[PDB]
RNA sequence: GGGGUAUCGCCAAGCGGUAAGGCACCGGAUUCUGAUUCCGGCAUUCCGAGGUUCGAAUCCUCGUACCCCAGCCA
């Protein structure tokens, strides 16, 4: 339970309400991120705890700012969360001829004005949080000029920024947003959806109330700096002829450690290629987060724990990664794959090479098992022999004996070394009755994989508040390496998180991985104590 | 000037009757993954100071710290 929930016990209890209809409202202008999934699990998550509905809003106020390619991702990364919205999609421009009549009800009140004071001398006419502000000279036409002035302006006659419709409050309000609100400006710019039908938008106080009013929203729940907002959503509808008057109530935004969430920030590594995209690994998009790996459920369970409360916040990657560990460890098939690779040469080795059985889970017998190749010319992973090493190290030093996963008791004998002091191969008995692991691929059957190891976007916890975060991009970001796995990875299918035994969970990447040559980006790492 | 918020390293419960829980961290058991599992250890004290009470993180002062607002953005 948190604070919001128990506000909707009391509603039900006093007869209130009788249903609860909440929304998720994102403007299209950038794709979805871990904040707006807070804001998704909360506002869809109480749709159904409570039997209630739930309703998609593209909050489409502004048209220059957002683009088609947006609304189609939103819907998408809402269902894969595992949520649905109540009935069709809605959007903020199916009420534009709704909120047009309604600001001429405002003006007929002699409650809003056509402004001429331009964009530069409003803001000096406003006050500042200390001082009040000062009357437009504009303030007083008559309703008759004001009705005139409004519709030269929804029919285009006045310039961009030469005129707006602004709320009759007051000046002198310490609430800077009641100083004579913007409810109309000018934008001369294609709509995604009215195509060219309007060319004076809805500023998005306006817009915001009477929209949850019209769809019979009982709670609009959104982030803390909507709180001074919330005085101007109840003058809207105190002051039109609305049945209904929904309650606004505010939680605090997410803030993940190491990441920036602006979307205009999101846009400027997008746009300045250095992410690959929206959807890169690196990101915090939800989209991003699938391409990693993430599951749906693991994302659901982000929300959960994270709470919701008015308390300020940056969540440690530590709680993510957590869950997203906690699910592909229950979930999550065994197999093997050498990121740096160095070859160890079995030279007991009698045959062409045999079959081990290796469990598709080591603590879940159910999960059922394969057939993996092994042989005498394996590959191993570098950081798994050490020439020289104390008793806490437990894999391969020249001295003693390893297991082999789920094979044989090798045990070491002579290194071989490159040239630059480096080694090439090892050589090693094994004991043909043995069944300090170590993981292993068969040389011989071994699958080429290319492995994106992936690693927190930024060197510093809070790259928000830098003079310039892209200067504190971390360059370790992504680290390609060419490895190599077992060939039953051969069908593995993009979005299916395997766990390479002692490294990490690693997901295929459809966006790079082909036949032959496969890609697989690295989740999350596994605890290394 | 106005609107908000203070409980563990990070998050969070608590609603006058004696500080939950999760992540991270530190042990120690068990493991063919330095993983997982188990077991235990994690706030005599709740931003500070003063007052009410039998009893205060909860109530009442009076301070202090931080967040948010001066877009024709949302
Ligand atoms: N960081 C965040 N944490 C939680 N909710 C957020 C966050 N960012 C945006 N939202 C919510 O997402 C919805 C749409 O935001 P927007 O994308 O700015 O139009 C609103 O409820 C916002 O309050």
């Amino acid at each position: 339970t948190n604070f919001i929930r128990q506000i909707i016990d009391e509603d039900l209890a006093s007869g209130k309400h009788t249903t609860v209809h909440t929304r998720f409202p994102p403007e299209p202008n950038g794709y979805l991120h871990i904040g707006h999934a807070k804001s998704i699990c909360l506002n869809f998550g109480i749709a159904q705890d409570y039997k209630g509905q739930c309703n998609l809003r593209f909050d489409d106020t502004n048209p220059v700012k957002e683009d088609i390619e947006y609304v189609e991702s939103i819907k998408n990364d809402v269902e894969w969360l595992g949520f649905h919205w109540s009935g069709n999609v809605r959007y903020s421009s199916d009420y534009f001829d709704q909120l047009h009549a309604y600001a001429i009800e405002l003006i007929n009140k002699g409650l809003a004005y056509v402004d001429e004071l331009t964009p530069e001398q409003i803001r000096e006419y406003r006050g500042t949080l200390t001082q009040p502000g000062k009357n437009s000279p504009y303030r007083d036409r008559s309703v008759e000029e004001n009705l005139a002035l409004f519709e030269k302006m929804r029919a285009g006659g006045f310039e961009e920024g030469k005129a707006c419709l602004r709320a009759k409050i007051d000046m002198a309000s310490p609430f800077i947003v009641m100083r004579d609100p913007v409810l109309y400006r000018i934008k001369f710019a294609e709509h995604h959806q009215t195509g060219n039908k309007w060319c004076i938008y809805p500023m998005y106080d306006f817009t915001h109330c009477i929209s949850d009013a019209l769809e019979g929203i009982t709670h609009s729940l959104c982030t803390l700096e909507f709180q001074d907002n919330r005085r101007l959503y109840d003058w809207v509808l105190d002051n039109i002829t609305i049945p209904v008057h929904p309650r606004q109530y505010e939680f605090s935004r997410l803030n993940l450690e190491y990441t920036v969430m602006s979307k205009r920030k999101l846009n400027l590594l997008v746009t300045d290629k250095h992410v690959e995209g929206w959807d890169d690994p690196r990101m915090p998009t939800i989209s991003g987060l699938r391409r990693r790996g993430y599951t749906a459920a693991s994302i659901r369970e982000f929300c959960k724990r994270i709470g919701v409360t008015k308390q300020d916040n940056t969540i440690e990657m530590a709680s993510l990664e957590s869950c997203i560990r906690e699910d592909l460890n229950e979930n999550a098939p065994r197999a093997m794959a050498v990121i740096d690779p160095v070859k160890l040469v079995i030279e007991n080795y009698q045959g062409e090479g045999e079959m081990v059985t290796m469990p598709n889970h080591p603590n879940k017998p159910e999960m059922g098992s394969r057939q993996v190749p092994f042989s005498g010319e394996i590959w191993i992973d570098r950081a798994d022999f050490r020439e020289e090493a104390n008793k806490q190290y437990k894999r391969l030093v020249l001295g003693k004996e390893v297991r082999l996963r789920n094979a044989y008791v090798i045990k070491a004998e002579r290194v071989e070394k490159d040239a630059e002091g480096n080694i090439t191969t090892i050589f090693c008995t094994y004991d043909a009755d043995t069944l300090g692991v170590i993981h292993w691929v068969s040389a011989a059957h071994a699958l080429p994989v290319e492995i994106r190891l992936y690693d927190r976007l930024f060197s510093v916890p809070n790259p928000g508040a830098a003079d310039d975060f892209l200067s504190v991009i971390n360059p370790e970001s992504l680290v390609i390496k060419q490895g190599f796995a077992e060939p039953s990875l051969k069908d593995a299918v993009a979005g299916k998180a395997f766990q390479f035994e002692r490294e990490g969970y690693f997901c295929l990447d459809s966006r790079h991985s082909t036949a032959e040559k496969p890609v697989f980006n690295r989740t999350v790492g596994l605890r290394d104590t």
